[PDB]
């Protein structure tokens, strides 16, 4: 039943050289210099300044985002946040404002495409309807590289601002965002918590099997539009690298993260199959009868959690 | 009412420097060097020889597709197939291969990014899933300023050809194709001939009111995700030089359309208004019962066209 | 369209015994002590204290609702918020909090029987699934005649705190909250100003002939159980002492309404009669690609306006 | 999948006051005159006169329903009717008056709220749209308690009729009314015979992870709204004095079930469960391509059983 | 709209051969000799007898139906029932039962095919899925013709019945069942009344345009499977042949109707053109809230009219 | 569960006079003149000649259908096409073309009462929505008796035509157009080969068991209406007569098969357990991200396979 599910920890898909593309993938981030950018922006609130932050990331592509403030001499603790597959409206910018309220200094980096940022990768061929193909058929060319090395950036930008305090730094973020949490955790040291509601991109080979809507479908849909069986191969190959379940095992920090038990469209196998992988200080919140949706039962946990480790 | 349909004609929104964006464009594409391949390919049929295509295209993109002749001293008549939106599957080899069958020289462009060519062009800032609003904000960016030029250069390509008769080719399509069919038409003097099935991208400013069924709506869910009503007018501004509506005036070639009174994808209204701005030789063949589908008696229709046009 | 509906303007239902009606209702509420609980809570946020608000209304029901005040100095800005309907999660405790964070002393009322609080009223007799008729066949056995009262004592019972500003308290909600905030604002002169999201319980007659999900179908299901043609007209006569058409007349507060032109929950011409009823300072925010769905733009309306108001 | 299903029987949830809460609940009763009513009533028919039948039950609630009476002179045999969950259209008359052209002075009680009767109980809390929900934090508030018990009384009223034959009175339904046939069975020795259709309110542990459709989901949904476990477990605790597999221990009538393999509504082992538990001189007609709906099979063979027993 | 709709009349599209066509097929019927079969058959049921009956039609086919008689000396008031489209379940033996009781001596005759009873006309073409486009290529082929003749032809045979009176037979039926009972009576005087809830089978060239549910599509998916053009004439052609608006115009009974506003399988054009082509003592009951389903409140109009005409 | 899919051979349903009612039901057929007749038809294609083929079969219905030949001298490899249950639009007579231009002279029997041939057997009684069911009381009267029967027919008829080599015929079909594919190469030896895209008609008992999808419902649907125990019984009978799992023990030719593993219209068990009592040269094409849908990747297997027995 769930008693399964809780044991349940795929096989790893690593490859041998995991280590060295994201090595490698960090030295070319190093490559390019930050050039960050602040610039104050109105907005109807009390007790908090509003900023647009930009900087500069892989590729040299420019990423965006909102930057909520403290209205209050510092230092503060900070939040990274991520947003959720297509689902950037307005740039979660009063989400931001809110987060800014609870006194941490937070910024809702825009991921590259979809919220408001800039992709400047190339599309090397063919994909299917939507981020999650596209580049597909390397590791060096997929969509996910430039977004997870944007992630480490941000931490790597806000974490030079004088009013944060960078030891008190916390990565969050709900399905796509959950995931750039984790991997941002996992490939960077900057971030000292961190918060996944259902996290995605994970187990990609059994998310394929399971999910019942968009957009782990994406990868089916590419599929059914490239019978080549090596082009399955490579696919799933590539995907390996930005698995979260290859990814886990880098995560030291103290991590909270959430799943319901009706979710379809992050399959509840695939989220514990990332938290099974995990070997740090961990919890995993399970909700009978939520879904892909806000859990309000675990808003709470996760306030209490970062009131916990950083206020 | 059919009546209503067949008397819209909506104001063309082509806005003053229409034409110089093109004249512009295509000086673009004339800086790139095609400097094609063609590469062999094995398929079990008899009578057709298969190849796989690749020029070099707008921002110095490597378009490709499947290119099929049939297997008979030329030269021959030749088709530029451009496939649906998002229905590329396996690079409609079968249906390429089917058309050399019928005496056409063919070539089934792959559309960038979604069939199997290269999109080299920077995706400016945030825009919905799907292609439709990738560079919105500016028809310099926009996603399909690369692919309409793809599809020009696809005829300077193929009508290079020695096997290729350049006085008989002709440029068919449905939904997304039928577009690429009549822009490439209106663009360039290559093609001879017109087969549009349901064509997309046309009337934008009604398609986002009447759509029910994507992905017409990726526009509308672009501007839920980008209230800024600044963004709404520079919106439909640059998609206004890719709006079939304003090109048709540019289509003097013999052109075939299909339309099916149900479709709920590509609707009626947006259809007719495209073919009401065509001053062409032309016609429309109207399905009551039929939606954005195959349509076996089209299927016929446009046999005859290209047979009577092209294998003359 | 939008010009027909913007001219959009139905002939009141209102009985002549409307007035009468809510006179001898504000009435019967005054009959009963409020009799006001507080009870401090915790909840993970600082600068916010959180309580648990009681009191006794209409029937002696006893409402209840989560009170979140900013944790300074008063006297602060007041809001009383109603949720919509069958949509209070855990008592919407994140979103008062929230309010209260932005610098609003906050209530967020439990609707009797549906969110947490008590509905005295007996059933009268049969009716369809949901609360839009129960008590549908009088006016004084009526569903939301206790809760709209509910709602003015809410007013009644903040209005009396010493951290809460008398002068300075606002009434928002969206959806079934609209109305209610609406309502409130028609019955009483506590509030000092309105925000309404796509406003519920507005032009019945209309509604039930335009509505393309629930529950304004309710009524309709409640005919197709009742077919007697008398049990219509008995219906609509009681429906219209609540509906907001008739109530808008009432409303002498700046109010701010939103609209999302394809809703199809709360029709878009049901939410303009309602606005073209109004006769006070007014405005009506449309949104052409929304539906009955939070609308990220207006969110950012209604807190300038709020600001500007209240703080 | 049969085969598990003929052998399934949940342990029992039944409390250990369950005796005592219902025999206080009918002491209850018993505190309230029946001092029922008749009225004749108009329908076209030949040989059977029809009836308006009133009465007063738990909480002093005024109890109706059509009783329709064979014109032959008596004594009768007669049904007390049941209906279906949020499925009485027009009081169902129809079917009430053809029970009577059977042969059988019939009454087809009205569920307080929701059939065409009065619930006079007060809505102590929030709840899921819907009845099933209503006052779950209590077995003494609960909705179904007072539907319980008009049963009960349905059964002393019909009984103390001259007309009617008090040894030979049936009790029957579907759904819904399957459950109020069987719990009526259970709580009182007047009915002689039970027929009930895949009866409703039976295992609600177990029905609120299988049902794939309404209203077991009104639980689940009511869960949703309030995430505190103590809730859950009340909520589970109070549904337990009500559950038919602990009621069904106390039926000692002959009984006929049915169950169609492919329901959704009101699943197949729910069902089971319930028929496993009875302890008497029982049956359960099995039919493998119905779901929730008029089983005709079935009819003819409640008809042949209720011939045999009560003509 | 009730207004629009009150006046839509469509023109006839009777072709001129119209009664000539009726003419030969009825010559054709009496050609065939009845050879009726009469066996009783158990049922639960005191005070009606139930038998199988059986007769010759059209084509040599035999067609059948369960035949419920009062078990009162007669003579007595006779119906013909006719059933829904696809939907007779058992024989709908229950449903002829019921009515016998009601004191009517009422044969539910089985429709070719689909009932149970015997299609012998051969099969001319390719059809779409159904009975609907079943020898639509000609009206001597069309699978209407012979189920409308067996129509008539069941009135013939129990017509002759000694215990049927003869004048007091009525003809009833719904959806498909009304279009029979219509045609019925258009060629046959043997019928004293009819009625019809939604009758089918009308206004065929608007119904194809304005239905979105089955089976007018049926007709659409013919004509997506057949394109010539000069096949949707010839279909349209020897549809004509059926169509009510046509036959209308024979139907010198009076009859009863019934049209939900909202039905969606038999639309309220349609069945409104069939009405306002009848000129005879009509009448038709408008119910805004139903579909192409059961009307409690229509049953009782039918009681009532049946009860004074026949009883 | 490709694992447990693999391994599934369920037991046969075969009754003891299974070969007894299809000798007896090819004596009728025998009984039948054939008397083929044959119409040239226009049709927008060069190198093909299109006919329209008709004959008489079981019952003395009439079958029909187009017939498309390679437009040069044979004799050429021939093809019986089957079309799927209730898909046959406009005699499918693109697809038969298309397949004569492949270099087989193709016949696309139309399934009596589908697609457009004549069902001159009687309606017995009552039944569900459909043909599943029709005559479902008796394997005698049984609707897909005559249209097995029909299948046999069609290849001792284009078999008969000098055009046509007589060892280089092969059967092909889709769904329902695999059972005849099937049925036909089991109770005949003319087909040389045999080509099925996810088989319809199979293993019964379990397709009302697992099929989500219409039609094995109308089954369930037939069994809805009549509730009588022994009709159930007597319909199971019946359908084993027709079974796949029944007929596969008699096909001696080298056969080819395709089945998606989300196919919920005909479940893979369905088809894998048609497959495992094949006992033939035998192979089966499996999907994972493909339902009951055209298959770009079975095609072109379908292709080879077929070109390297009848091409040769």
């Amino acid at each position: 039943s769930l008693e399964e599910l809780k044991k349940y920890k795929p096989k790893k898909t690593a490859r041998p050289d995991f280590a060295d593309f994201w090595k490698k993938s960090l030295e070319e981030l190093r490559q390019v210099e930050a050039e960050p950018t602040l610039e104050s922006y109105d907005y109807p609130v009390k007790g908090v300044k509003v900023y647009r932050l930009t900087y500069q990331s892989f590729g040299h592509s420019k990423i965006e985002g909102f930057y909520a403030v403290p209205d209050q001499t510092g230092p503060h603790p900070a939040l990274v946040r991520f947003h959720g597959y297509n689902a950037s409206y307005d740039d979660g910018i009063h989400d931001i404002v809110n987060w800014a309220l609870h006194g941490y200094a937070t910024f809702g980096m825009l991921v590259r495409g979809q919220g408001g940022s800039e992709d400047t990768s190339v599309t090397p061929g063919g994909h299917a309807l939507g981020w999650m193909t596209k580049g597909i058929l390397s590791k060096d060319t997929y969509y996910y590289r430039g977004v997870y090395l944007d992630a480490v950036r941000a931490l790597e930008v806000i974490q030079s601002f004088p009013e944060v305090d960078e030891h008190r730094i916390g990565v969050i973020g709900g399905s796509q965002g959950g995931a750039l949490a984790i991997a941002a955790a996992a490939l960077s040291d900057i971030p000292k918590v961190v918060v996944a509601d259902y996290p995605y991109l994970s187990n990609f080979e059994r998310a394929v099997d399971v999910a019942l809507e968009q957009p782990y479908l994406e990868i089916n849909s590419y599929f059914r539009r490239n019978s080549d069986p090596e082009v399955e191969e490579k696919a799933f190959e590539t995907l390996s690298y930005f698995d979260l379940i290859n990814l886990a095992g880098w995560v030291k920090q103290p991590t909270l993260m959430a799943i319901g038990l009706i979710d379809q469209v992050t399959p509840p196998s695939t989220v514990f199959a990332a938290y099974n992988h995990l070997e740090t200080d961990k919890e995993l919140k399970v909700y009978r009868y939520f879904g892909h949706e806000f859990i309000p039962a675990f808003q709470t946990e996760k306030l209490s959690f970062l009131q916990k480790h950083l206020l």
